[PDB]
């Protein structure tokens, strides 16, 4: 639903964070098991973690953050395009996981202060606007997938 414009802006930032993978990962997801706590239930295996140092430590975690930015990057490169790879994120997380769309709301968040803060000279408002549009498109996309297969 974007202009070839906005996904170069997209893609412009993405091309930063490809640089560092796992470290935008762990900010990304701490920031929400931050703002967000309740997230935090979802993960059985990270629920154990206390503080911000012990998320920060966690192999398992920073690990998971690799998985899930690589995915995200995956369905970003397709400018649109990304039935293929987008139906089977939702399948799971409708099924096996069930995150509610409100969740990733909640993560679209954290992305794009995560990027903000790291970089700002290249994330100005129409980059911020584009990666919005894009975290909507995908977002929008995974609901329906999810009333298709019969969750929300
Ligand atoms: C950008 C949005 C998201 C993307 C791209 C994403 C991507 C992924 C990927 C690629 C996996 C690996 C295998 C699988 O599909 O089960 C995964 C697993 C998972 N995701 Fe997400 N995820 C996102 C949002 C979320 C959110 C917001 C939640 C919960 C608040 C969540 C909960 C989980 C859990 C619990 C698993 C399995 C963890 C494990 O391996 O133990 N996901 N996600």
């Amino acid at each position: 639903v974007l202009s070839e414009g906005e996904w170069q802006l997209v893609l412009h930032v993405w091309a930063k964070v490809e640089a560092d993978v796992a470290g935008h990962g762990q900010d990304i997801l701490i920031r929400l098991f931050k703002s967000h706590p309740e997230t935090l239930e979802k993960f059985d295996r990270f629920k154990h973690l206390k503080t911000e140092a012990e998320m920060k430590a966690s192999e398992d975690l920073k690990k998971h953050g690799v998985t899930v930015l690589t995915a995200l990057g995956a369905i970003l490169k397709k400018k649109g395009h990304h039935e293929a790879e987008l139906k089977p994120l939702a399948q799971s997380h409708a099924t096996k996981h069930k995150i509610p769309i409100k969740y990733l709301e909640f993560i679209s968040e954290a992305i794009i202060h995560v990027l903000h803060s790291r970089h700002p000279g290249d994330f100005g408002a129409d980059a911020q606007g584009a990666m919005n549009k894009a975290l909507e498109l995908f977002r929008k996309d995974i609901a329906a997938k999810y009333k298709e297969l019969g969750y929300q």
